[PDB]
């Protein structure tokens, strides 16, 4: 349940999670639209989930992807902002998780994006420790969907 | 068309909008539950579009009109950081206007929340002067709509 998940966000994951964040967050564009772009490469899949975005190999020349991959990072700022509180987390993590339920993304399809945080983490030398402290937070919002 | 009404945001509205974020964005729970608040307050029809939230006379204590308001502020949160270049703010802007126009929510509707946003900044000492520039922003929005 979302609740269970919550509660293996312990000290030292929300410690790594908001130095990472101080790094990536930095640069909500440039680091959302690699985020976008890493999963459609490694995942050819999933693009079909965003036909409405048209071109995406365009990268930051297509305007509706980098509306999409900036908005995408506030999301995540919002769920960094609401680690003190395990209340908030959740329902903030389950009214994120409305529209992709809606959209009929399963826990399964939404854990693709681990592979582009992990390559997104590396890329500005945050190895695996934190690439495991982003899987348990995408994990909560996976036991939501 | 949201360019049009982007270069209505001059250098002083764009200056009342940050100075009246930093304290309104400070925090988000608090001012984003108040403006729903007074939404459905003033304008009870309104509540027509939020039958998934449920007994929203709860307030902040109803878990899922919480998790709405808190992610409403990060809509705010990310338009006021895309102020100074216009192609970033249209293009979240159009993104962020998409699930609004499914749910058949017109300029006009949007509009009411208007309203709400110079109650909330009255609250907090910010007169007619940040009133019209919020105004202003929402006027963006509308456009897209
Ligand atoms: C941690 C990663 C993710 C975050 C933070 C995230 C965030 C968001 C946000 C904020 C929106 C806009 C609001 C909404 O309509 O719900 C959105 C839209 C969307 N998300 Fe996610 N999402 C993530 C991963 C995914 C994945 C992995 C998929 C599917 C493979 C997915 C599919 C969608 C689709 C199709 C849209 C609509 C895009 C459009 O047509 O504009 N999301 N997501
Ligand atoms: C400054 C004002 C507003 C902001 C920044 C805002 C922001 C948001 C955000 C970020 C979401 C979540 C993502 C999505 O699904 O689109 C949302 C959802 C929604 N908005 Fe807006 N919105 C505003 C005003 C309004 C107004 C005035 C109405 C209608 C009277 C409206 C109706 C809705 C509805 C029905 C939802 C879905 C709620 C749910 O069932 O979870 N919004 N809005």
């Amino acid at each position: 349940s979302v609740y269970d998940a919550a509660a293996q966000l312990t000290a030292d994951v929300k410690k790594d999670l908001r130095d990472s964040w101080k790094v990536i967050g930095s640069d909500k564009k440039g680091n959302g639209v690699a985020l976008m772009t890493t999963l459609f490469a490694d995942n050819q899949e999933t693009i079909g989930y965003f036909k409405r975005l048209g071109d995406v190999s365009q990268g930051m020349a297509n305007d509706k992807l980098r509306g999409h991959s900036i908005v995408l990072m506030y999301a995540l700022q919002n769920f960094i902002d609401q680690l003190d509180n395990p209340d908030d987390l959740v329902c903030v993590v389950e009214k994120f998780a409305v529209n992709h339920i809606t959209r009929k993304i399963s826990a399964a399809e939404f854990g693709k994006i681990n592979g582009p945080i992990k390559k997104v983490l590396a890329s500005k030398n945050f190895g695996d420790k934190y690439a495991n402290a982003w899987a348990k937070l995408v994990a909560v919002v996976q036991a939501a969907l």
